[PDB]
């Protein structure tokens, strides 16, 4: 889904009607515009993709028992059917995110944020009030920007490329930035419709309704909160799919994954996708997975060529230029594309956030000690939004598929991120051990994937046509900010520079 909102604009009807449809990939299903009465400069535009409730979820969402309250939002709130059935709340949709529109109700924003178990960007609105508030989950996984003017002109986007072609009067430049996840604002509305920030607030998670640590408890703790954190993850009325690499990652939630459906009676095959340049290892990897937990595996092969000539859409859609990020995209980019094309499969799990989580990375080897670990595990968390995570969704996004990620599941990760520093640090002398231990005894997948440890090339040698030393030399003063330092860098800075001129502190790093 994506979301687009304006507040206190000069003209939203005629000329931004049209910039609420620069983010229609993410919904395809339905497309609602609407402006707010007695504030008629502040509307709303949602394009849908129906995974939760097709008949009576379109947004806003606006229920007859809060006559004053407009929500938009693009996220999934797993829990939200146990705090309906506690506090004994009457929905009028089916919809998940009704929910938040009770709560708030009953709390106010603070004490409704910290009760979301799942991910979602929103901007809600109470004329009553004259508040709006935006959110964003705690790892960010659901996307927001946001840009701001001095004379109270707001405007939201799920995507960047949704706010920088708006004009306000009076502003030659309208800086965009994202929203930070695990943060809430709150902003005054003002009687013309123009807003004013009160604060923005870093929540934590509350309520919704050594000693210790011995191994075979942790082990056991995680295999039941895994399990749950895939689950929660089955609310919807669409077809779920997984990505399947062969990797250790995807394999657990590829393999996690059929078992819950099973559990479930779900009646379809799960379709399982894997890419990569054919005769691969871990294409060989993914099919050894696939054929274990029986799934209907999707192998598709990408070109050089075709990987090459998807770098310009691929950088347009990710709003980005990092190294790692856009190498690993176009794969991820494609492979949606199929999976859109081909199958009915739209709710899609994957396996980022497991090496932030569990310290999976190769350079975790190289770590001055458990405690300077646990904090880079924290730092790589609190970055994802910028790097994987954007990667993530991003790519699906661009097809019209929804992500959706168990490793960063709130009661998962807090009980992970709870254990002593050194029972999560390798002490065998591979990574990600415990993760391991805590399946073996599953036969959840093969012995040999549970334990195992040229795109590269062809981007090199394809750069290095595209820029020459010249360019190289000349690129401290032609992009001063966060400067190139390859020609694989200083191409996707070029990529991204066209599309997006002079947005590059969207990246920090
Ligand atoms: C596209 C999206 O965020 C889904 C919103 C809600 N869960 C639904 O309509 O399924
Ligand atoms: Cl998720």
């Amino acid at each position: 889904c994506g979301i687009w909102a304006l507040f206190g604009s000069d003209d939203c009807l005629s000329v931004q009607c049209l910039s609420a449809m620069k983010i229609a990939h993410r919904g395809p299903d339905a497309f609602r515009f609407e402006n707010v009465n007695g504030y008629t400069n502040c509307c709303f535009g949602f394009h849908r993709l129906a995974v939760v409730d097709p008949l009576f979820g379109m947004q806003p969402i606006r229920v007859k028992k809060y006559p004053y309250l407009w929500l938009c939002y693009n996220g999934e709130i797993y829990n939200h059917k146990k705090m309906q059935q506690h506090f004994e709340f009457e929905y009028q949709t089916k919809v998940d995110g009704e929910i938040i529109l009770h709560l708030y109700d009953k709390g106010g924003i603070e004490q409704t944020i910290c009760m979301l178990d799942g991910v979602f960007a929103f901007v809600l609105l109470d004329t009553a009030n004259k508040k709006v508030f935006l959110g964003r989950d705690t790892y960010g996984v659901r996307p927001l920007f946001k840009a701001m003017t001095e004379d109270g002109f707001l405007a939201v986007c799920s995507e960047a490329k949704g706010l920088v072609t708006l004009k306000h009067s009076a502003t030659p430049f309208l800086k965009v930035e994202p929203f930070l996840p695990g943060h809430y604002e709150v902003l005054d509305l003002k009687p013309n419709g123009k807003v004013a920030s009160v604060e923005m607030v870093k929540y934590h998670h509350c309520r919704d309704v050594f000693p210790g640590f011995e191994i075979e408890t942790v082990k056991n703790n995680l295999r039941i909160l895994f399990n749950n954190a895939v689950k929660k993850r089955l609310m919807t009325d669409r077809r779920i799919g997984c990505l399947l690499s062969g990797g250790l990652d995807s394999s657990l939630v590829a393999a996690t994954l059929l078992k819950q459906l099973k559990e479930a009676q779900v009646q379809y095959p799960l379709q399982t996708f894997a890419i990569g340049m054919e005769d691969s290892p871990d294409l060989l990897a993914a099919r050894k997975v696939a054929d274990h937990i029986g799934s209907e595996h999707y192998e598709v092969l990408f070109n050089s060529e075709e990987g090459i000539q998807a770098l310009d859409e691929v950088i347009f859609s990710l709003e980005t230029y990092d190294i790692t990020t856009v190498r690993a995209s176009v794969g991820m980019y494609l492979i949606s594309k199929y999976i859109r094309k081909n199958t009915d499969s739209v709710v899609i799990f994957s396996g980022e956030g497991s090496d932030e989580l569990t310290q999976g990375y190769i350079y975790f080897h190289k770590a001055p000690s458990p405690e300077k670990a646990e904090e880079e595990s924290e730092r790589l968390l609190r970055e994802l939004y910028l790097f994987d995570v954007l990667r993530a969704d991003r790519t699906t996004a661009a097809h019209g598929l929804e992500l959706r990620v168990p490793f960063l599941d709130h009661r998962f990760s807090s009980y992970y991120l709870s254990l002593p520093p050194e029972m999560r640090i390798p002490k065998n002398g591979i990574e990600k051990h415990l993760l391991r231990e805590t399946f073996e005894d599953s036969n959840l997948i093969p012995k040999e994937i549970l334990w195992r440890p040229s795109w590269f090339k062809i981007l090199q040698e394809y750069v290095e046509h595209q820029v020459d030393d010249a360019m190289m030399a000349n690129a401290a003063q032609k992009f001063p900010f966060n400067t190139p330092k390859t020609k694989e860098g200083y191409y996707y800075r070029q990529v991204f520079e066209r599309h997006y001129p002079g947005r590059a502190d969207w990246l920090s790093h």
